[PDB]
């Protein structure tokens, strides 16, 4: 099962991912990958804001979807 995450440049990240990894896993996978602070990182799919804490299965990601990096605000 892969992923696709879009950063804030636009740039694809691919990762490998099982449906049962948290969105804290996909964050380090993330900074591995870019070097990103998992701090500084905000994740949406489908319109939805992703926490850390919660799964891919949980927010129905498959095969696939691609997630994107979005603005930490505050
Ligand atoms: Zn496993
Ligand atoms: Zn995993
Ligand atoms: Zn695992
Ligand atoms: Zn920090
Ligand atoms: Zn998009």
């Amino acid at each position: 099962m892969q992923i696709f995450v879009k950063t804030l440049t636009g740039k694809t990240i691919t990762l490998v991912v099982e449906p049962s990894d948290t969105i804290e896993n996909v964050k380090a996978k993330i900074q591995d990958k870019e070097g990103i602070p998992p701090d500084q990182q905000r994740l949406i799919f489908a319109g939805k804001q992703l926490e850390d804490g919660r799964t891919l299965s949980d927010y129905n990601i498959q095969k696939e979807s691609t997630l994107h990096l979005v603005l930490r605000l505050r």
